């Protein structure tokens, strides 16, 4: 049972809450290593924990790979967003992170560490602002500011370190030394003035992808991404990813999951407790599948429960009840279907003669209360009210599962096998436009009028 309950604090095999906040993950050999950090009683760095697992569900605690006692400089400081990377040349692992003095956020510098073994305790080197000796000054201190950070290993074996500089206004991609333990130079300045934070750098099909959040502290915001053929130039504009709050989380890292059937990408996010005035140690996690519709189109869906298989390399929503259904309209006699049976996102929903097609079959996922999600079978997209409309004539379409109320539906029995499927957003129910009795009849949203065109039959397949 490789199921994951989003919006909660995962537990280790010991039954204790996992504390690897704002962390990344590394795949070395036959093991996945999850690294992260957690505060003490004074909201300061006390230790970086390490968990390993082969199924990505059952994590084994391996103690602190880094601690406040690991170095006299770490006794009292703020460390966040620790990422690790492996080096084929050296044969050792190098850890990077964001370092602060612990009394304010003026230092804005990066830190380095390394170890012979992943689960082994790293040895702290030094904290510094990227390229201090270049005689460059960034807001009074020497060297570029380094806040939110993340690591990336290219195909050619080159190491890279990206962080937020110029008061979090710009992004800096630094080319690392062959040993990954130092910064050789900077590759390019990305998205200046955009003020993008919590950067995540990944690569697929010769394309470079950069997932970033917004700069609004604990407040969950809109996550975005961009692609490019090279790192120096050719970067596309920022495109939205997920909803307006990234499903109440902030992107921390993205990792390719190798399997037998193929490869899928795991999005890791942090649900910072600071959103509700909670301690950093209370923060939760949000893992989601990053789908690549195309080379220039990504989708980050939200599933309250996500099933994953490492050996298979598959990441998708977990549906406890896979019973397929067909919604038949009382009036028209037609069944709920997707226009042209398209699997494309934002596809129009129309009625059609029962032809036993996949596009006419639907799943039913309970989402708490008397409400459920109506997910199409052919395309994993769910029934959705376009632009979260609250008015009559609101066109219905199939959209990426975003946990929005415009995607939750309540079934109400009115006798026989017919129901009145109302929306959780405004209460208005599913309605065939103009009582249409022909094929291609636009399925919409409308007030309860007691008309047969608003009555649907639930049929098994
Ligand atoms: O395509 C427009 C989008 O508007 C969003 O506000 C809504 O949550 C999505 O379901 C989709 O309708």
């Amino acid at each position: 049972e490789g199921v994951i309950v989003n919006g909660t604090q995962f537990k280790d095999t010991s039954g204790n809450v996992i504390h690897a906040h704002g962390g990344g993950m590394l795949k070395h050999g036959d093991y996945y290593y999850w690294y992260g950090e957690y505060r003490d009683d004074s909201n300061l760095f006390l230790g970086v924990s390490c968990y390993r697992s082969k199924d990505l569900v059952n994590w084994e605690y391996r103690g602190e790979v880094l601690s406040r006692n690991s170095a006299p400089e770490l006794n009292h400081c703020n460390i966040e967003r620790p990422k690790v990377m492996y080096n084929a040349s050296t044969g050792e692992f190098v850890m990077w992170m964001h370092w602060e003095n612990g009394i304010n956020y003026g230092q804005a510098r990066a830190a380095v560490a390394y170890s012979k073994t992943p689960d082994g305790k790293f040895t702290y080197i030094r904290s510094f602002r990227p390229m201090q000796d270049t005689g460059v000054m960034d807001h009074g201190l020497p060297g570029y500011m380094s806040r939110d950070c993340n690591v990336f290993v290219d195909t050619d074996g080159k190491g890279y370190f990206i962080s937020a500089a110029n008061e979090n206004m710009d992004l800096h991609l630094y080319e690392l030394t062959p040993d990954y333990k130092n910064i050789a130079s900077l590759k390019a300045k990305l998205f200046v003035g955009q003020q993008r934070e919590a950067p995540c750098l990944i690569k697929r099909n010769g394309y470079y992808y950069l997932i970033t959040s917004g700069c609004t502290g604990w407040n969950p915001n809109q996550a975005k991404y961009a692609y490019s053929k090279d790192l120096a130039s050719g970067w596309s504009q920022l495109y939205n990813l997920g909803n307006s709050t990234t499903y109440r989380s902030q992107p921390t890292f993205i990792i390719p999951v190798q399997g037998s059937s193929g490869t899928s990408y795991l999005y890791m996010g942090d649900r910072w407790a600071g959103a509700w005035g909670g301690k950093v140690n209370d923060s939760q996690y949000v893992w989601l599948p990053l789908n690549f519709i195309s080379d220039t189109t990504l989708e980050l869906p939200y599933y309250d429960s996500v099933k994953i298989d490492a050996s298979s390399g598959i990441i998708s929503e977990y549906i406890p009840d896979t019973t397929r259904y067909k919604l038949v309209n009382k009036n028209s006699g037609k069944v709920l279907d997707v226009l042209d049976g398209s699997v494309d996102n934002a596809a129009q929903i129309v009625q059609w003669t029962d032809n036993g097609s996949l596009s006419q079959q639907w799943y039913l996922v309970d989402v708490g209360g008397g409400y459920k999600k109506i997910v199409n079978v052919k395309s994993g997209r769910a029934l959705d009210v376009k632009d979260e409309s609250k008015e009559d004539g609101g066109v219905l379409i199939q959209y990426t599962s975003n946990g929005g109320y415009n995607q939750h539906w309540k079934f109400t029995d009115i006798g026989d096998g017919y129901y009145k499927i109302s929306s959780r957003h405004c209460g208005k129910l599913i309605d065939v436009r103009k009582w249409s009795t022909e094929d291609g009849g636009i399925i919409q949203q409308w007030s309860d009028a007691g008309g047969t065109n608003q009555h649907w039959k639930l049929v098994l397949v």
